[PDB]
């Protein structure tokens, strides 16, 4: 059985133009479109789809596929984060998104995950999901029950530790000895393959001590602002209405996007973490100057909301 799901009443699907891409990026993306052809997860389509998402590939020898469903998100139906997390002595990230593949997606809705592969030439490859599709807010929402089943022999057992998802992303939370946090992360990456998952990058793991970090209405939006200081340092504010802060910090270094393009990462982790929600920024650069560079050093699997001041 699968899930119906509805774009927002008032709303078309999203329409929007795929960027170009290097050649390497092209390869990447045709291999691992093909093996998701294969098997499956995505078909390929012709121009009677009138719809469009934005896809590249990333590094964090192995790229991954990232699709830019900002908008999809936003025109879709509206469908709990844990306080403790943040107080955790470690968080680790682990990436998780493979999961989503094994559950089917509304056929009525599948026209709207449209995708295009562009080419060096010719218009490129458009492909649409099958499947519950990586970064789309439906997926975890659709597939939340599934997932609570396959982590709880492993809550049981472990009752102090925090688990949290968030789109791709599995942050895992304890206050156990260094060494210990770290073994029973692989003891969860096991447990996860046991039932089922093989996620291609769950072997790697992301680790955070929010302890050691630095009025909140969840229906309001988390607002973040950054400042460029000099020789790389950074300042920013999370916030609801300009006056009242919820968090200030620094980030400190290259070139300024990348750096820019870290601290955008840090800070929306750190949101996450403490909100379960990514803020939308407002970034100290030029559209055109942080449009040129960002992906090349992007690594997260989510992508916030800006704005450029």
């Amino acid at each position: 059985e699968t899930v119906p799901v509805k774009l927002k009443p008032g709303m078309d699907g999203p329409k929007v133009k795929q960027w170009p891409l290097t050649e390497e990026k092209i390869k990447a993306l045709v291999e691992i479109c093909t093996e998701m052809e294969k098997e499956g997860k995505i078909s390929k389509i012709g121009p009677e789809n009138p719809y469009n998402t934005p896809v590249f590939a990333i590094k964090k020898t192995k790229w991954r596929k990232l699709v830019d469903f900002r908008e999809l998100n936003k025109r879709t139906q509206d469908f709990p984060h844990p306080a403790g997390l943040k107080k955790k002595k470690s968080v680790t990230v682990l990436d998780v998104g493979d999961a989503y593949f094994s559950v089917p997606l509304d056929e009525d809705f599948r026209k709207y995950t449209a995708f295009t592969i562009p080419s060096i030439n010719t218009p490129g490859i458009r492909y649409q999901y099958n499947v519950l599709p990586q970064g789309w807010k439906g997926s975890p929402a659709i597939f939340q029950s599934s997932m609570t089943k396959i982590l709880e022999p492993f809550k049981k057992q472990n009752p102090d530790i925090v688990i949290y998802q968030y789109m791709d992303d599995l942050y895992v939370g304890s206050d156990l000895e260094i060494g210990q946090h770290r073994t029973k992360i692989e003891e969860l990456r096991q447990h996860l393959l046991r039932w089922g998952l093989e996620p291609p990058f769950l072997w790697m793991g992301y680790e955070l001590h929010p302890d050691k970090w630095t009025g909140y209405d969840p229906s309001k939006d988390l607002i973040a602002e950054i400042q460029k200081q000099g020789q790389g340092q950074w300042t920013y504010q999370i916030y609801q209405e300009p006056s009242k802060n919820l968090k200030t910090g620094k980030y400190a270094r290259t070139n300024d996007v990348k750096q820019l393009t870290e601290a955008v990462q840090k800070i929306t982790t750190e949101s996450i973490v403490i909100w379960g929600k990514t803020p939308k920024f407002k970034l100290p650069i030029q559209k055109e100057t942080w449009e040129t560079w960002w992906t090349e050093y992007w690594q997260a699997t989510w992508i916030p909301e800006w704005e450029f001041v």
